[PDB]
Protein backbone atom coordinates (compact mmCIF):
# COMPACT_ATOMS: atom_id res chain seq x y z
CA UNK A 1 0.00 0.00 0.00
CA UNK A 2 1.60 3.28 -1.11
CA UNK A 3 0.69 6.89 -2.74
CA UNK A 4 2.38 9.03 -5.80
CA UNK A 5 4.72 11.66 -4.07
CA UNK A 6 7.63 13.05 -4.71
CA UNK A 7 11.06 13.70 -2.45
CA UNK A 8 14.00 14.28 -2.91
CA UNK A 9 16.37 11.40 -4.38
CA UNK A 10 20.04 10.52 -4.19
CA UNK A 11 22.49 9.33 -6.41
CA UNK A 12 24.72 5.75 -6.72
CA UNK A 13 27.23 4.76 -9.40
CA UNK A 14 30.56 3.05 -9.59
CA UNK A 15 32.46 5.67 -9.69
CA UNK A 16 36.31 5.18 -9.70
CA UNK A 17 38.11 7.26 -6.52
CA UNK A 18 41.36 7.42 -8.82
CA UNK A 19 39.79 8.48 -11.89
CA UNK A 20 40.12 12.19 -13.20
CA UNK A 21 37.31 12.15 -15.77
CA UNK A 22 34.91 14.60 -14.45
CA UNK A 23 31.58 12.18 -14.42
CA UNK A 24 33.70 9.98 -11.86
CA UNK A 25 34.87 13.02 -9.63
CA UNK A 26 31.39 14.12 -9.39
CA UNK A 27 30.02 10.93 -8.78
CA UNK A 28 32.58 10.23 -5.98
CA UNK A 29 31.50 13.31 -3.53
CA UNK A 30 28.05 13.40 -4.89
CA UNK A 31 26.49 10.01 -4.78
CA UNK A 32 27.12 6.99 -2.90
CA UNK A 33 28.29 3.60 -4.00
CA UNK A 34 25.99 1.16 -5.25
CA UNK A 35 24.01 -1.66 -3.70
CA UNK A 36 25.46 -5.10 -4.45
CA UNK A 37 22.37 -7.07 -3.91
CA UNK A 38 20.10 -5.10 -5.53
CA UNK A 39 15.95 -5.44 -4.18
CA UNK A 40 13.41 -5.81 -6.96
CA UNK A 41 10.00 -7.62 -6.06
CA UNK A 42 7.34 -7.76 -8.85
CA UNK A 43 3.42 -6.84 -7.37
CA UNK A 44 1.28 -9.49 -8.04
CA UNK A 45 -2.27 -8.41 -9.17
CA UNK A 46 -1.55 -4.84 -9.49
CA UNK A 47 -2.14 -2.18 -11.78
CA UNK A 48 -0.59 1.21 -11.31
CA UNK A 49 -1.02 4.27 -13.57
CA UNK A 50 1.98 6.04 -14.94
CA UNK A 51 3.23 9.68 -16.45
CA UNK A 52 6.55 10.30 -17.72
CA UNK A 53 5.41 13.76 -19.00
CA UNK A 54 4.91 15.08 -15.08
CA UNK A 55 7.50 12.85 -13.61
CA UNK A 56 9.29 14.80 -11.01
CA UNK A 57 12.35 12.68 -11.02
CA UNK A 58 12.78 14.06 -14.64
CA UNK A 59 13.49 17.64 -13.18
CA UNK A 60 15.70 16.10 -10.31
CA UNK A 61 18.36 14.39 -13.09
CA UNK A 62 18.48 17.38 -14.81
CA UNK A 63 19.69 19.68 -11.75
CA UNK A 64 22.38 16.72 -11.11
CA UNK A 65 23.56 17.05 -14.64
CA UNK A 66 23.71 20.89 -14.72
CA UNK A 67 25.65 20.72 -11.51
CA UNK A 68 27.82 17.98 -12.95
CA UNK A 69 28.50 20.41 -16.11
CA UNK A 70 28.56 23.47 -13.68
CA UNK A 71 31.66 22.09 -11.98
CA UNK A 72 33.06 19.67 -14.37
CA UNK A 73 33.72 22.12 -18.07
CA UNK A 74 36.56 24.53 -17.72
CA UNK A 75 35.52 27.71 -20.82
CA UNK A 76 37.90 30.22 -20.84
CA UNK A 77 35.71 32.64 -21.19
CA UNK A 78 31.94 32.91 -19.89
CA UNK A 79 29.43 35.53 -21.05
CA UNK A 80 26.30 35.19 -18.95
CA UNK A 81 23.62 37.85 -17.85
CA UNK A 82 25.36 40.91 -19.14
CA UNK A 83 28.98 39.68 -17.47
CA UNK A 84 31.90 38.01 -18.91
CA UNK A 85 33.94 35.24 -16.52
CA UNK A 86 37.56 34.86 -17.60
CA UNK A 87 39.45 31.28 -15.83
CA UNK A 88 41.98 28.77 -16.93
CA UNK A 89 40.48 26.22 -19.35
CA UNK A 90 42.31 22.71 -19.02
CA UNK A 91 41.27 20.30 -21.15
CA UNK A 92 39.30 18.31 -19.18
CA UNK A 93 38.79 14.00 -19.41
CA UNK A 94 34.82 13.62 -19.72
CA UNK A 95 32.92 10.21 -20.76
CA UNK A 96 29.82 10.20 -19.23
CA UNK A 97 29.42 6.88 -16.50
CA UNK A 98 25.63 5.58 -15.84
CA UNK A 99 23.77 7.16 -12.61
CA UNK A 100 21.46 5.48 -10.54
CA UNK A 101 18.32 7.24 -9.03
CA UNK A 102 17.63 6.08 -5.75
CA UNK A 103 14.64 6.67 -2.94
CA UNK A 104 15.30 7.54 0.34
CA UNK A 105 13.25 5.58 3.46
CA UNK A 106 9.47 5.62 3.48
CA UNK A 107 9.43 5.79 -0.36
CA UNK A 108 9.93 3.46 -3.09
CA UNK A 109 10.43 3.24 -6.82
CA UNK A 110 7.58 1.38 -9.41
CA UNK A 111 8.80 0.16 -12.23
CA UNK A 112 6.63 -0.30 -15.17
CA UNK A 113 7.45 -3.69 -16.86
CA UNK A 114 5.05 -3.71 -19.96
CA UNK A 115 7.30 -3.66 -23.17
CA UNK A 116 5.01 -1.60 -25.16
CA UNK A 117 4.26 1.42 -22.69
CA UNK A 118 3.76 4.06 -24.27
CA UNK A 119 4.83 6.17 -20.84
CA UNK A 120 0.87 6.96 -19.98
CA UNK A 121 -1.82 5.33 -18.70
CA UNK A 122 -2.05 1.98 -16.77
CA UNK A 123 0.65 -0.65 -16.07
CA UNK A 124 0.01 -4.16 -15.43
CA UNK A 125 3.28 -5.64 -14.54
CA UNK A 126 4.31 -3.41 -12.60
CA UNK A 127 7.65 -3.91 -9.81
CA UNK A 128 9.45 -2.20 -7.04
CA UNK A 129 13.08 -0.72 -7.13
CA UNK A 130 14.96 1.14 -4.49
CA UNK A 131 16.81 2.54 -7.18
CA UNK A 132 16.72 2.83 -11.19
CA UNK A 133 19.01 1.39 -13.48
CA UNK A 134 22.21 3.36 -14.15
CA UNK A 135 21.35 6.04 -16.88
CA UNK A 136 24.08 7.51 -18.42
CA UNK A 137 23.77 11.67 -18.65
CA UNK A 138 24.37 12.16 -22.20
CA UNK A 139 23.35 15.95 -23.31
CA UNK A 140 22.83 15.47 -26.98
CA UNK A 141 20.41 16.81 -29.63
CA UNK A 142 18.37 15.28 -32.38
CA UNK A 143 19.36 11.79 -31.45
CA UNK A 144 19.41 9.74 -28.29
CA UNK A 145 22.53 8.39 -27.96
CA UNK A 146 23.81 5.49 -25.50
CA UNK A 147 20.21 5.02 -24.24
CA UNK A 148 18.56 1.78 -23.54
CA UNK A 149 15.90 0.41 -26.51
CA UNK A 150 12.53 -0.55 -26.15
CA UNK A 151 12.25 -4.22 -25.56
CA UNK A 152 9.72 -5.34 -28.33
CA UNK A 153 8.24 -2.72 -30.92
CA UNK A 154 9.27 0.71 -31.80
CA UNK A 155 7.49 3.15 -29.19
CA UNK A 156 6.44 6.60 -29.97
CA UNK A 157 6.09 8.78 -26.97
CA UNK A 158 4.63 12.38 -27.00
CA UNK A 159 2.54 14.08 -24.44
CA UNK A 160 -0.09 14.47 -26.59
CA UNK A 161 0.34 13.64 -30.69
CA UNK A 162 -2.53 16.10 -31.63
CA UNK A 163 -0.36 19.39 -30.64
CA UNK A 164 2.44 20.04 -33.28
CA UNK A 165 4.39 22.14 -30.64
CA UNK A 166 4.42 18.48 -28.46
CA UNK A 167 8.43 17.01 -28.59
CA UNK A 168 7.94 13.16 -29.79
CA UNK A 169 9.98 11.22 -29.15
CA UNK A 170 10.79 8.00 -30.99
CA UNK A 171 12.50 4.92 -28.79
CA UNK A 172 13.99 2.61 -31.08
CA UNK A 173 14.06 -1.22 -30.79
CA UNK A 174 18.14 -1.66 -32.33
CA UNK A 175 20.39 0.35 -31.87
CA UNK A 176 22.27 2.05 -35.10
CA UNK A 177 25.97 2.92 -34.88
CA UNK A 178 27.12 6.28 -35.26
CA UNK A 179 31.15 6.76 -34.94
CA UNK A 180 32.51 10.23 -35.24
CA UNK A 181 35.88 10.94 -36.17
CA UNK A 182 38.28 14.28 -36.25
CA UNK A 183 40.72 12.41 -37.78
CA UNK A 184 45.09 13.26 -37.14
CA UNK A 185 45.70 14.53 -41.12
CA UNK A 186 44.67 20.56 -42.59
CA UNK A 187 41.33 21.95 -40.88
CA UNK A 188 41.44 20.83 -37.23
CA UNK A 189 37.77 21.22 -36.57
CA UNK A 190 36.32 19.28 -39.88
CA UNK A 191 35.06 16.10 -38.41
CA UNK A 192 32.30 13.58 -40.07
CA UNK A 193 30.14 10.93 -38.80
CA UNK A 194 29.91 7.45 -40.16
CA UNK A 195 26.64 5.13 -39.99
CA UNK A 196 26.15 1.86 -41.79
CA UNK A 197 23.47 3.65 -44.18
CA UNK A 198 21.85 -0.45 -44.70
CA UNK A 199 21.04 -0.65 -41.04
CA UNK A 200 19.66 3.21 -40.79
CA UNK A 201 17.24 3.36 -43.25
CA UNK A 202 15.82 0.44 -42.70
CA UNK A 203 15.28 1.37 -38.95
CA UNK A 204 13.74 4.90 -40.43
CA UNK A 205 11.72 2.67 -42.68
CA UNK A 206 10.12 1.12 -39.86
CA UNK A 207 9.81 4.40 -38.09
CA UNK A 208 7.88 5.47 -40.73
CA UNK A 209 5.55 2.92 -40.28
CA UNK A 210 4.99 3.44 -36.60
CA UNK A 211 4.10 7.58 -36.97
CA UNK A 212 1.45 5.92 -40.04
CA UNK A 213 -0.58 4.37 -37.13
CA UNK A 214 -0.77 7.19 -35.69
CA UNK A 215 -1.49 10.09 -37.87
CA UNK A 216 -4.04 7.87 -39.71
CA UNK A 217 -1.83 6.65 -42.73
CA UNK A 218 -1.18 9.85 -43.99
CA UNK A 219 2.26 10.33 -46.06
CA UNK A 220 5.30 10.97 -43.32
CA UNK A 221 8.09 13.16 -44.94
CA UNK A 222 11.35 14.40 -43.32
CA UNK A 223 12.36 17.77 -43.21
CA UNK A 224 15.57 19.53 -41.85
CA UNK A 225 15.21 21.64 -39.10
CA UNK A 226 13.57 24.95 -39.98
CA UNK A 227 15.97 27.49 -38.55
CA UNK A 228 17.23 28.26 -35.09
CA UNK A 229 20.81 28.07 -33.41
CA UNK A 230 23.41 25.60 -34.39
CA UNK A 231 22.91 23.50 -31.33
CA UNK A 232 19.58 22.95 -32.53
CA UNK A 233 19.38 22.64 -36.66
CA UNK A 234 22.52 19.72 -35.88
CA UNK A 235 23.12 16.75 -34.47
CA UNK A 236 25.41 18.03 -31.26
CA UNK A 237 27.05 16.33 -28.84
CA UNK A 238 30.58 16.32 -26.64
CA UNK A 239 32.73 13.59 -27.27
CA UNK A 240 36.11 13.36 -25.35
CA UNK A 241 35.40 17.13 -23.95
CA UNK A 242 35.05 18.87 -27.69
CA UNK A 243 31.50 20.01 -29.03
CA UNK A 244 30.98 18.04 -32.09
CA UNK A 245 28.39 19.96 -34.12
CA UNK A 246 26.57 17.65 -36.96
CA UNK A 247 24.89 18.11 -40.08
CA UNK A 248 21.98 14.89 -40.34
CA UNK A 249 20.31 16.34 -43.96
CA UNK A 250 21.74 13.00 -45.50
CA UNK A 251 20.41 10.69 -42.17
CA UNK A 252 16.62 11.62 -43.35
CA UNK A 253 16.60 11.59 -47.05
CA UNK A 254 13.04 10.85 -47.71
CA UNK A 255 13.92 8.70 -51.48
CA UNK A 256 15.86 6.08 -49.16
CA UNK A 257 12.79 5.17 -47.64
CA UNK A 258 22.27 1.07 -48.80
CA UNK A 259 25.96 2.37 -48.30
CA UNK A 260 28.01 4.31 -45.52
CA UNK A 261 26.65 7.35 -45.21
CA UNK A 262 28.57 10.46 -44.21
CA UNK A 263 27.42 13.23 -41.89
CA UNK A 264 29.84 16.42 -42.21
CA UNK A 265 30.49 17.90 -38.78
CA UNK A 266 32.49 20.71 -37.16
CA UNK A 267 33.99 21.14 -33.73
CA UNK A 268 32.94 24.68 -32.09
CA UNK A 269 35.14 26.37 -29.68
CA UNK A 270 31.82 29.01 -29.23
CA UNK A 271 28.60 27.53 -28.35
CA UNK A 272 25.59 28.73 -26.31
CA UNK A 273 25.18 26.69 -23.53
CA UNK A 274 22.24 23.88 -23.32
CA UNK A 275 21.74 24.89 -19.43
CA UNK A 276 20.33 28.10 -21.13
CA UNK A 277 23.00 30.39 -19.43
CA UNK A 278 24.60 32.06 -22.24
CA UNK A 279 27.76 31.55 -24.15
CA UNK A 280 31.06 30.08 -23.61
CA UNK A 281 34.36 29.78 -25.44
CA UNK A 282 36.56 26.53 -25.27
CA UNK A 283 40.10 25.84 -25.82
CA UNK A 284 41.39 24.61 -29.47
CA UNK A 285 40.42 20.43 -29.71
CA UNK A 286 43.24 18.39 -28.62
CA UNK A 287 45.87 17.11 -30.79
CA UNK A 288 45.51 13.41 -32.63
CA UNK A 289 42.35 11.11 -33.22
CA UNK A 290 39.38 12.46 -31.61
CA UNK A 291 36.61 9.48 -32.10
CA UNK A 292 33.25 8.87 -30.29
CA UNK A 293 31.22 5.23 -31.74
CA UNK A 294 27.92 6.02 -29.89
CA UNK A 295 24.80 4.15 -30.31
CA UNK A 296 21.96 5.65 -31.82
CA UNK A 297 18.48 4.33 -29.87
CA UNK A 298 16.21 7.32 -30.01
CA UNK A 299 15.33 10.40 -32.31
CA UNK A 300 13.39 13.52 -31.21
CA UNK A 301 11.22 14.89 -33.99
CA UNK A 302 8.56 18.06 -34.16
CA UNK A 303 5.65 17.92 -35.93
CA UNK A 304 4.93 20.28 -38.31
CA UNK A 305 1.50 22.62 -37.61
CA UNK A 306 -1.00 23.94 -40.33
CA UNK A 307 -0.63 20.79 -42.33
CA UNK A 308 -4.12 19.48 -41.21
CA UNK A 309 -5.10 20.62 -44.99
CA UNK A 310 -3.27 17.92 -46.65
CA UNK A 311 -2.50 14.20 -47.02
CA UNK A 312 1.05 14.43 -45.51
CA UNK A 313 2.75 14.76 -41.69
CA UNK A 314 6.36 16.55 -41.94
CA UNK A 315 9.09 15.56 -39.24
CA UNK A 316 11.85 17.62 -38.49
CA UNK A 317 14.90 16.32 -36.45
CA UNK A 318 14.52 18.20 -32.77
CA UNK A 319 15.45 18.52 -29.37
CA UNK A 320 16.86 21.20 -27.39
CA UNK A 321 14.69 20.28 -24.30
CA UNK A 322 17.24 18.12 -22.27
CA UNK A 323 14.73 17.35 -20.15
CA UNK A 324 13.18 15.04 -22.98
CA UNK A 325 16.69 13.16 -22.43
CA UNK A 326 15.83 11.89 -19.14
CA UNK A 327 12.28 11.54 -19.74
CA UNK A 328 13.05 8.99 -22.43
CA UNK A 329 15.07 6.95 -19.67
CA UNK A 330 12.73 7.49 -16.73
CA UNK A 331 9.48 6.58 -18.48
CA UNK A 332 8.85 3.53 -16.77
CA UNK A 333 9.36 4.43 -13.27
CA UNK A 334 7.60 6.73 -10.69
CA UNK A 335 8.01 7.56 -6.95
CA UNK A 336 5.89 6.30 -4.47
CA UNK A 337 5.68 6.68 -0.80
CA UNK A 338 4.73 4.01 1.27
CA UNK A 339 1.80 3.91 3.85
N1 LIG B 1 20.53 30.82 -29.08
C1 LIG B 1 19.23 30.51 -28.42
C2 LIG B 1 19.32 29.71 -27.06
N2 LIG B 1 19.52 28.26 -27.19
C3 LIG B 1 20.30 27.45 -26.31
O1 LIG B 1 20.86 28.02 -25.38
C4 LIG B 1 20.51 25.94 -26.49
C5 LIG B 1 19.58 24.95 -26.78
C6 LIG B 1 20.24 23.68 -26.87
C7 LIG B 1 21.62 23.85 -26.68
C8 LIG B 1 22.73 22.79 -26.67
C9 LIG B 1 22.47 21.42 -26.88
C10 LIG B 1 23.48 20.45 -26.85
C11 LIG B 1 24.80 20.81 -26.62
C12 LIG B 1 25.93 19.79 -26.58
F1 LIG B 1 26.91 20.05 -27.45
F2 LIG B 1 26.54 19.70 -25.39
F3 LIG B 1 25.51 18.55 -26.85
C13 LIG B 1 25.03 22.18 -26.43
N3 LIG B 1 24.06 23.14 -26.45
N4 LIG B 1 21.76 25.25 -26.45
C14 LIG B 1 18.05 30.18 -26.26
N5 LIG B 1 16.95 30.80 -26.64
C15 LIG B 1 16.06 30.99 -25.53
C16 LIG B 1 16.43 30.49 -24.31
C17 LIG B 1 15.80 30.53 -22.92
O2 LIG B 1 16.36 31.56 -22.19
S1 LIG B 1 18.01 29.79 -24.54
C1 LIG C 1 -0.65 6.20 -24.76
O1 LIG C 1 -1.63 5.36 -24.15
C2 LIG C 1 -2.73 6.10 -23.59
C3 LIG C 1 -3.60 5.10 -22.87
O2 LIG C 1 -3.80 3.92 -23.65
C4 LIG C 1 -3.46 6.86 -24.69
O3 LIG C 1 -4.49 7.65 -24.11
C5 LIG C 1 -2.49 7.77 -25.45
O4 LIG C 1 -3.15 8.36 -26.57
C6 LIG C 1 -1.28 6.97 -25.93
N1 LIG C 1 -0.31 7.85 -26.57
C7 LIG C 1 0.32 7.54 -27.71
C8 LIG C 1 1.28 8.55 -28.22
O5 LIG C 1 0.11 6.48 -28.30
C1 LIG D 1 11.20 -3.29 -34.02
O1 LIG D 1 9.81 -2.88 -34.15
C2 LIG D 1 9.28 -3.06 -35.47
C3 LIG D 1 7.89 -2.47 -35.47
O2 LIG D 1 7.82 -1.25 -34.75
C4 LIG D 1 9.29 -4.55 -35.80
O3 LIG D 1 8.73 -4.74 -37.10
C5 LIG D 1 10.72 -5.06 -35.75
O4 LIG D 1 10.74 -6.47 -35.98
C6 LIG D 1 11.35 -4.78 -34.39
N1 LIG D 1 12.75 -5.16 -34.39
C7 LIG D 1 13.32 -5.92 -33.45
C8 LIG D 1 14.78 -6.21 -33.63
O5 LIG D 1 12.68 -6.36 -32.49
C1 LIG E 1 -4.05 17.96 -27.39
O1 LIG E 1 -3.71 18.96 -28.38
C2 LIG E 1 -4.83 19.50 -29.09
C3 LIG E 1 -4.27 20.47 -30.11
O2 LIG E 1 -3.47 21.47 -29.51
C4 LIG E 1 -5.79 20.17 -28.11
O3 LIG E 1 -6.94 20.63 -28.81
C5 LIG E 1 -6.21 19.18 -27.04
O4 LIG E 1 -7.00 19.84 -26.05
C6 LIG E 1 -4.99 18.57 -26.36
N1 LIG E 1 -5.39 17.57 -25.38
C7 LIG E 1 -5.12 17.68 -24.08
C8 LIG E 1 -5.61 16.56 -23.21
O5 LIG E 1 -4.50 18.64 -23.62
C1 LIG F 1 35.07 4.29 -36.87
O1 LIG F 1 35.55 4.97 -38.04
C2 LIG F 1 36.99 4.95 -38.15
C3 LIG F 1 37.32 5.74 -39.40
O2 LIG F 1 37.40 7.13 -39.13
C4 LIG F 1 37.51 3.52 -38.21
O3 LIG F 1 38.94 3.55 -38.17
C5 LIG F 1 37.00 2.71 -37.03
O4 LIG F 1 37.37 1.35 -37.21
C6 LIG F 1 35.49 2.82 -36.93
N1 LIG F 1 35.01 2.10 -35.76
C7 LIG F 1 33.92 1.32 -35.76
C8 LIG F 1 33.57 0.67 -34.46
O5 LIG F 1 33.25 1.16 -36.78
C1 LIG G 1 23.33 20.68 -44.07
O1 LIG G 1 23.82 20.33 -45.37
C2 LIG G 1 22.99 20.78 -46.45
C3 LIG G 1 23.57 20.21 -47.72
O2 LIG G 1 24.97 20.04 -47.64
C4 LIG G 1 22.96 22.30 -46.45
O3 LIG G 1 22.14 22.77 -47.51
C5 LIG G 1 22.42 22.79 -45.11
O4 LIG G 1 22.49 24.21 -45.04
C6 LIG G 1 23.22 22.20 -43.95
N1 LIG G 1 22.60 22.57 -42.68
C7 LIG G 1 23.18 23.35 -41.77
C8 LIG G 1 22.39 23.61 -40.53
O5 LIG G 1 24.30 23.84 -41.94
C1 LIG H 1 28.74 6.34 -25.96
O1 LIG H 1 29.34 5.22 -25.25
C2 LIG H 1 30.64 4.84 -25.77
C3 LIG H 1 31.07 3.60 -25.02
O2 LIG H 1 31.18 3.84 -23.63
C4 LIG H 1 31.61 6.00 -25.61
O3 LIG H 1 32.87 5.66 -26.15
C5 LIG H 1 31.05 7.22 -26.33
O4 LIG H 1 31.88 8.35 -26.10
C6 LIG H 1 29.64 7.55 -25.84
N1 LIG H 1 29.09 8.68 -26.56
C7 LIG H 1 28.82 9.86 -26.00
C8 LIG H 1 28.28 10.92 -26.93
O5 LIG H 1 29.02 10.07 -24.79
Amino acid sequence: VWKDADTTLFCASDAKAHETEVHNVWATHACVPTDPNPQEIHLENVTENFNMWKNNMVEQMQEDVISLWDQSLQPCVKLTGGSVIKQACPKISFDPIPIHYCTPAGYVILKCNDKNFNGTGPCKNVSSVQCTHGIKPVVSTQLLLNGSLAEEEIIIRSENLTNNAKTIIVHLNKSVEINCTRPSNGDIRKAYCEINGTKWNKVLKQVTEKLKEHFNNKTIIFQPPSGGDLEITMHSFNCRGEFFYCNTTQLFNNTCINGTITLPCKIKQIINMWQGTGQAMYAPPIDGKINCVSNITGILLTRDGGANNTSNETFRPGGGNIKDNWRSELYKYKVVQIE
